[PDB]
């Protein structure tokens, strides 16, 4: 078993409603109200073709930057400069106030609603993770520290290869909802996460999206919230955002933390504006001073490994889901599979948003052109 | 065969993207912005817990009013006279820029996509479905004319009970997912209406959800839009509305035309008063005068032999997708399980929109209720 859950409503049973038993009494009066967390929707629009080119304050710097972001499958692009927006590109068919999905760059939302918990001192990152979720003693998670997780420095057996059709990752996909589910698979997320297994050594980074749920976990258990409220309540409703985001739930109601948001070009800037504002959104601070400068100075580069992710960041590392390039401008970054980046550049005091379709979620190739993309606009900005 | 249905994006092959393919391309550049349309997904609020009241111009008539609407598990109440709000209530819980399935209340809406057409002369309802739908040759829908299924006037094999699992309401659900799919069920909706029978006579009322996924088919194939988009091209763009509504969508991406709409209350009114305006909307005419004329003269009386209906409204019909009381006061309305009502009151000018969520999908208690207070409602709105 896997302990319990915030429910899916006020006096909800465990698990309820599912496919089957929202249209009954008393699920039916939430899910009517709801129905898109059941069941696959679209939206009707109210309003009434082609790409939407603002480059113009980098564009004498970077001329053909409008056809590197397209040969990048390049789908949102805003760049943040303090408070105001200097640069915009959105591709034919994708509008201004369009919603795109972040993959990965869930995981830096997640360490933040985290970080929100520990300023509260409702989180200890030193304490282990079954200190929060004791059901998850047997697994790999069953001696590591929270800080551990966050950081991603726990050996795990989960081979997060993206195509890989008998890899974890689609497991873990299937257990959640975002591929069709086999016989035998985990019922639900929480239940997938408790068969993870590794040979019980630490400090090594070895990026696992499971960590990311698992802090997810965490964060229910200590707020009893859901953690699509929870990261509402911790960061989305204090962000003066334009839109609501959206997180894809698996059957039981828990958003896929580790990849499932969706929002605004313009609204996930917000999140990297809060970062260099030290921690403080417009509706309150979000994460203590110290949280941000633990972010801004990285994690142990000798934990980092990585050879892909040194071999263009030689002082490369990872703290608290985000990855920390380590260069000499200090750029860090969120980042998602196929090309989504929350990129943060405190020198200029800016924040570059790219979202992105790339057709492989993962190679050397799309990861040089889009860091030499975000590096080269971070440089545009410099005085001169 | 169900022959060719609009692509969901640009390009895309038949059934193109499912929940196993949405990552990869050429789909995820589509997917990536719209993956609701795939997997479940609730919203996380950029907005930081008591019923909301404010009924005011009718509760001196109406005292009890509010007592009475909890009575009925109101979720969202409003009335619309002329131009004007003049009374409101929400449940605790359910703000008033919340979205609510409006069940069957989507059907009048399909209708005026209809509608629409056949003001523009692409539809015309006097030809048989098969002149638009080819491939429902076999089936009950080979032979009557698309004003028969736009007045439920087809005989079917179609058991709609909403509670009886053996239904074919069930099969229905479980082929355009809203419910868990059985081994052997149509692998969508446009396959389950193929498998339709029914003994070939017509005239007689028999209301039958499968007949309003016929008309959004229809639509399809005349415009070569998603109903999806049908639905906000032709109609919800028009009302100037405060939100975008949903629709819930089978496997190929097709709307759940006879059930699956959610919007706020007001722009729901905005149908209404779209119809009290001759069908003309803010954004342009969307149905005919005629049309409209139609819809509140009544179909046939004598084509209503459902006791139940006529039992509380004896003059009473349907056609063109909307319920006439033939009372008095000649009201209309749209009508959708557990109390969904947009009801007419051209009387008084005015639209009464009530969104609830009774125990059960339709007994004679409830309606009995429910019609009290829609009809007193409406009394109260008249000059004294
Ligand atoms: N389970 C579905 C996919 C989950 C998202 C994975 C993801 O977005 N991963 C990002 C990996 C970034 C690697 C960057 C680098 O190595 O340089
Ligand atoms: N397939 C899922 C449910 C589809 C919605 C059915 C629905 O809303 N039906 C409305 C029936 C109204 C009957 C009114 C009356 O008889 O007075």
């Amino acid at each position: 078993s896997t302990g319990q859950h915030p429910a899916r409503y006020p006096g909800a049973a465990a698990g309820e409603p599912t496919l089957d038993s929202w249209q009954e009494p008393p699920h039916n009066r939430w899910a009517f109200a709801h129905l898109g967390e059941m069941v696959p929707s679209a939206a009707v629009s109210r309003r009434p073709g082609h790409a939407l080119a603002r480059l113009g304050a980098i564009a004498a710097q970077l001329p053909d930057l409008e056809q590197r972001l397209e040969q990048t499958y390049t789908d949102a692009f805003l760049v943040l400069r303090g408070t105001e927006v200097v640069a915009e590109y959105y591709r034919a068919g994708f509008a201004p106030d369009d919603r795109h999905l972040l993959m990965a760059v869930s995981k830096s939302l997640c360490g933040t609603v985290v970080g929100a918990l520990v300023d509260e001192g409702r989180i200890d990152p030193a304490q282990p993770v079954t200190e929060y979720v004791p059901e998850l003693a047997g697994s790999v998670y069953d001696g590591p520290s929270v800080l551990q997780v966050l950081d991603m420095q726990i050996s795990i057996d989960y081979n997060e290869d993206y195509v890989d059709p008998a890899s974890e990752v689609q497991t873990h996909d299937r257990s959640a909802g975002w591929r069709t589910r086999r016989h035998g698979d985990p019922a639900d997320t929480y239940e997938f996460l408790t068969t993870l297994r590794g040979d019980g050594s630490t400090g090594e980074f070895q990026y696992c999206s499971a960590n990311t749920d698992v802090l997810a976990w965490i964060v229910e258990r200590v707020t009893g919230l859901r953690y699509v409220e929870a990261l509402s309540t911790y960061l989305w409703a204090k962000l003066d955002a334009d839109r609501d985001a959206t997180i894809t739930v698996d059957t039981t109601g828990f958003g896929f933390a580790h990849g499932g948001v969706s929002c605004t070009a313009r609204d996930l800037a917000r999140v990297g504006r809060m970062m260099l504002d030290g921690g403080v959104a417009p509706g309150g601070r979000v994460v203590s001073e110290d949280w941000v400068r633990r972010v801004l100075a990285g994690g142990s580069h000798e934990a980092m490994t990585d050879k892909g992710f040194t071999n263009t960041f030689p002082d490369g590392s990872y703290t608290r889901q985000w990855w920390c390039t380590g260069n000499e401008r200090g750029n860090v970054s969120g980042i998602g599979i196929h090309g989504q980046n929350l990129w943060l550049d405190p020198l200029t005091d800016s924040v570059i948003v790219k979202l992105s379709s790339w057709p492989d979620p993962d190679t050397e190739h799309w990861h040089r052109l889009q860091n030499g993309i975000l590096l080269d606009v971070s440089r545009a900005l410099d005085a001169v």
